[PDB]
């Protein structure tokens, strides 16, 4: 039984996998110039990395980057993609006269076999929030397929989350729900299904930019080291956090990005989702308290943001949090599958 | 007396000292339309005032009956219950007006006259017309008034109207939400929302809007002050049926009203509507805990029930109506503890 | 089961997830032309309801049932497949009618009943009437219904018309066209441009428009519920010969419905046309790949094929051809993915 | 009762309506000084609570009980004359704490208590601390101390500091100067200005204000509430010596006050001082009819006494003159009727 289906459940997969293998979803991920261009000058500034080197391209979709490998000079590149986006990419490396050198091996990267071994592997695992899709699962179970002295593009990964004010998110969320109060909605009392309500709603992960004068303390920052992390690391991921509150106000929630770093032989190339950066199509997160906790300036906001994963390919997140000076504690659970996309 | 008979003590103590004070009567002093529209309507109908002897039921510091004698009073009894008696004898002298302003210190419930009247004038109007339930001494003060006599104001014209707020309804709503708090410094108070939004939401809601905000024609509900007894106001049943001009949430009823001088020579009307200026009685609003949808063309339909209690104010019930759908809003309110919004 | 044997695990998994949230439920209440016109459909034939056996299939939040218990009815079955069952459960306490709804979770092709029943509600109308196959449900139902018995809604009628909308056509191509560059980052993509194209064709397009794109009066195919038969929905051919009232370039066939409550007090309809106040099923438009030129007074003739397939919807086949001239076109297009193009 | 002989009913009966509301209740926990003050003096404070029996005189919704509670009090008696001790036992209730709080409704001269306690706990401060004349039922409340208790607060310190504020001054007699005109639609009201400017004079002014008015250091008068008995709040004699720091007019005194919870492991402080940020006490200033000149190095010497009556307030008389050259003025002024100035 491949690692692959054994932790996701089948019904999700065809969803996903049928998402992805339209030329539509191929052409909003490559119009991120961002993301594209960064990608591009983290694989040909570390060009020595890539010079005769065999590649392993990790959910691969159009081929993009295994392009990108190719003209960095890579001997032998294998572009792994299980949507029928495949097919795809197997037109584009004949079109363009790579046939010597890409190699489209369609199925997932738990269950396809790999001529040999590979110097370097590249993907873009990140999804919402860097863990939604649990791509970067797959990511580490293909260094199976990794020779000893082996890079990864990307080599990091930093989750940021920071605590923000933003009454209108709130108040836009609360609202929502209220619908559920009415006594009377055409002669109908749906009051005893408000509560359910707003915990829907409240469980959705706000996807959308912000101010970063929303943000009311310094980011706290958790790292995954991809070259040293394990398929199993990611099935829990507890992320402690203390905040020293730099102003005062009422806290709805905390925010959340991430940034990636290409650690190559030449130089470090980093690719940020960070607020104070320019947009992606990676937005930033934010998960919502249900009740807004008040905290003074130099008070503390510590507790925890826990993320298990699920086998619809994504992660239930707990988030506890609580004012240190005056015990004021909120809990929160969250499904980061259904985020509410409000850009 | 029949006073005291319907009032708690310790609600007269407050109501006549809160009256007491000089501040106050030149807050409702400097009311120009109020003062203005009183004076236009005494002096322009000066024939039902030259040589009449008059009764001023609650007369303040006096000024409605300094406004009858420049219209030519041969007598004027000026009640008042409050100490202000006797700072508006003060003024009687002042202005050499012994001779036709006698001061009566008070309840008219409980003082006797010397003789029977020719025409009643008061401002017994509070907020929503009804509150401190002034108009029971009005009323009652004509077991002196003669047989034709007449009474300034004649009539009162309550005025009630659907409105969307949504902004109003949210500061309301939210104020309550403080008791949402799982945690509030540790302690979770979610258990008293709902009285929280009760005790929010009884509040009549005491300021001006823009008239943009009406949904629906007024409805009117008119006391005839020569006619009514007092008794008719211990139970006070506005029915209803708005015709929706515009679609959307109703957040709760507008109240206002008019009162009519109808002399001899001209009917004279102090209207505080909201498409009016400004009056220190301003408009009042009765928020639904929850709004009503409606479209254009649909009618809501209910019953604004007041019932006077011993506070000299009312209890008010508020139930309405979308007839198309069964959509249904009812609503308790203590116009006793307004909220002043202005 | 009968359901199990025409749907595809995968469809179904995500299909009731759909429907169970309440934030749909909200979406689907608030359209006022949808719940207001079922609730006068229903009270306005109280005689129909009143001390009656009611059927309702697919109650969702169950509002359906609370309207035919305002018309007196004496037991209501209300049938729910997805998780909103509990839900609905949580209204008929709270609304003190225990004793009138009985909240049955299942698909009405698995649960039983105790009793037959004299009427069967339903909201069973996907986008272009057919997409869900959930009127299959519906008459699959009718197992249940007494010889008198009667369908609310009793019939439903889809309209197609031939539109012209130039903007509309262009923009598949104006998309497609991100493909057609030889050097995207250095890579030639113009070898998927062809795919690009068909990918966006296949989708109908999920929106509404002005009238005056419409070139011919529409052409109605009817579905009496009464008398239906679940096989009759396997296979759906609707013939048209359109008389062109307007010269010009036939673009596509534009799709609505609209549904009767034939009762016994009156019959009263629910209208998506394009005429009438928008819905949230809004109007469907199904381009041909080449437009097609007819003149006034010309005659536009072909066939709409639907074939269901296991997804909870149909393929789309539409052949049209100018009588005068010859010029013909085609089309095959998927319902289960539309393109969602409201503003 | 010794409240009933002390207090008229006309004022009983709107004082306890005015703290029977919970946006009362809100206002006063919505005080970040003095909710987070008095939580710290407790929680600080933890072995004077644990296992301890405690007392909380006036507990309004029972905040500082379930503060007392979250010490680790064994048993908590909580008072509460109002209909607000309706709503603390419905939040006993839902925190799960019936077993260690007991709400009496009632009170606490009238109530009887089941055992004496190791401390006792209130908030019985109003504007210029003796206002609502609470303190007297805060040290009433010592018959049920066991000796060697404690109270919390356990000092009180009110302060008086002279004042120049010359808009202040001209203000009243600009709102008086309205009785001073001939002809107010034809009426001489002048005759009434005197006794408008005395309503005026007679009114406390609660409000706050720049600390660069104040001419002196404060004098202070210390109620000690472990040592203090009911009957030494009857008549409060004030006395003060005030060291001019600057020149000017000195237009009346200002009054704030400060309460200390003397703890066993350390003291807390909760100041209303105009030096620290603003609290629902805001701040009191009562006028001299006339102003007081005085040079820097002169010394402002009188005394303020605080005569209790039966309106649970006080009748404020003030006596100043200025010792070197025999300049003096006085008001008296009625607490209980303030002029809330705030803005
Ligand atoms: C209402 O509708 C919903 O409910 C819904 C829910 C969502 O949440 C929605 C979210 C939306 N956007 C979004 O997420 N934006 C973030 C940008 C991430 C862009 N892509 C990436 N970096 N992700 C990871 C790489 C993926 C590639 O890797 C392939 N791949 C995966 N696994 C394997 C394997 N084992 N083997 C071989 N290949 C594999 C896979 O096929 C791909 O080609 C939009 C609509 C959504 C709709
Ligand atoms: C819960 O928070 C509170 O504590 C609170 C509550 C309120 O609701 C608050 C409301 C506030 N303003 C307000 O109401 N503005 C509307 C303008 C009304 C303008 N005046 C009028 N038309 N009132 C009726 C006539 C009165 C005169 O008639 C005398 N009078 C009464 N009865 C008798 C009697 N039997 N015999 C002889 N004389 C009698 C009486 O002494 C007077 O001179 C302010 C603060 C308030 C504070
Ligand atoms: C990007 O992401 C996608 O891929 C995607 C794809 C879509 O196309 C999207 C389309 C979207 N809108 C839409 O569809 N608008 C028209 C809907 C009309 C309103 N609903 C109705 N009338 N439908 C039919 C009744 C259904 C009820 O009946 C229940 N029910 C079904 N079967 C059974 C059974 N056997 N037993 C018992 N109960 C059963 C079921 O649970 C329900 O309660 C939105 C998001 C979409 C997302
Ligand atoms: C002239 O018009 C009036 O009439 C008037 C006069 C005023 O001056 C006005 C002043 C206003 N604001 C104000 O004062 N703002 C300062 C913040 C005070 C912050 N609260 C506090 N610390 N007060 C002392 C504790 C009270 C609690 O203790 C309870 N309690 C009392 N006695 C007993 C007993 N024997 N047994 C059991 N429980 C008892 C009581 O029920 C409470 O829960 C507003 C309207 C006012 C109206």
């Amino acid at each position: 039984r491949s690692v692959f289906s054994e932790r996701t459940e089948e019904s999700s997969a065809v969803q996903y996998f049928q998402f992805y293998g339209y030329l539509s979803q191929q052409q909003n991920m490559m119009q991120d110039y961002v993301r594209t261009g960064t990608y591009q000058r983290a694989i040909l500034q570390n060009h020595t990395d890539f010079k005769d080197k065999i590649v392993l391209d990790v959910g691969c979709g159009s081929g993009i980057l295994s392009f990108f490998a190719a003209q960095a000079g890579a001997r032998k590149i294998y572009a792994v993609e299980a949507s029928t986006m495949a097919q795809h990419a197997e037109v584009l490396v004949k079109s363009n006269n790579l046939t010597d050198r890409i190699v489209v091996i369609p199925g997932k990267v738990e269950e396809v076999s790999l001529p040999e071994q590979v110097d370097i592997i590249i993907s873009e695992p990140m999804g919402y929030m860097l863990f939604n899709e649990r791509m970067l699962e797959s990511y580490l179970h293909a260094k199976k397929y990794l020779k000893p002295s082996g890079n990864m593009f990307p080599t990091i990964g930093d989750v940021h989350l920071a605590p923000f004010t933003d009454e209108q998110l709130y108040m836009e969320q609360f609202t929502k729900a209220n619908f559920w109060y009415q006594p009377s909605f055409h002669g109908v009392d749906l009051s005893a299904l408000r509560g359910a309500a707003v915990d829907e709603y409240f469980r959705q992960p706000v996807v959308d930019t912000f101010d970063i004068r929303i943000l009311m303390a310094k980011s706290v920052k958790y790292t995954v080291n991809f070259l040293e992390a394990k398929e199993g690391d990611l099935h829990r991921i507890e992320i402690p956090f203390k905040f020293h509150m730099l102003h005062s106000g009422l806290v709805h929630g905390l925010a959340f990005w991430f940034d990636v770093a290409f650690i190559g032989s030449i130089m470090t190339v980093w690719l940020s989702t960070a607020p104070t950066e320019p947009l992606t199509h990676w937005y930033q997160v934010r998960c919502l308290f249900q009740s807004p906790l008040f905290a003074k300036a130099g008070d503390t906001l510590s507790g925890t943001c826990l993320l298990i994963a699920n086998k619809r390919q994504s992660y239930d997140i707990s988030i506890v949090a609580q004012v240190d000076q005056t015990g004021s504690k909120s809990s929160n659970l969250l499904d980061l599958k259904n985020p509410f996309f409000r850009y």
